[PDB]
């Protein structure tokens, strides 16, 4: 669900979901994809095509189990909708803490409507 999504981002990247990436670029957070204004972004647009896996369970609602070990992020015994959620959060966590050295404060609140047109998942 949502609560996992947005700790898994704190947990890897040190930063609150909401503010920092909820509206961040043409992907990140609210709305749907766009041609991506950087790597951060970048992580949203996957995200969101890992999303168009989930035929049986929403990202949103349905909640998942997983472990935070040393640093570490580790999808639980869940059913294989689950799964397949947990896991592209989890990438979408990494990714994200990955390039971080590369986010930019200027496209936190990003105009999203004006976005070029996301490519095909």
């Amino acid at each position: 669900n949502l609560y996992q999504l947005w700790k898994m981002i704190l947990q890897e990247t040190g930063k609150n979901a909401a503010p920092s990436y909820g509206f961040y670029g043409c992907n990140c957070g609210v709305g749907s994809r766009g041609k991506p204004k950087d790597a951060t972004d970048r992580c949203c647009f996957v995200h969101k095509c890992c999303y168009k896996a989930l035929t049986d369970c929403s990202p949103k609602t349905d909640s998942y189990s997983y472990s935070w070990k040393d640093k570490t992020i580790v999808c639980g015994k869940n059913n294989p909708c689950l799964k397949q959620e947990c896991e592209c959060d989890k990438a979408v966590a990494i990714c994200l803490r990955d390039n971080l050295d590369t986010y930019n404060k200027n496209y936190k609140i990003y105009p999203k409507p004006l976005c070029k047109k996301a490519d095909d998942c």
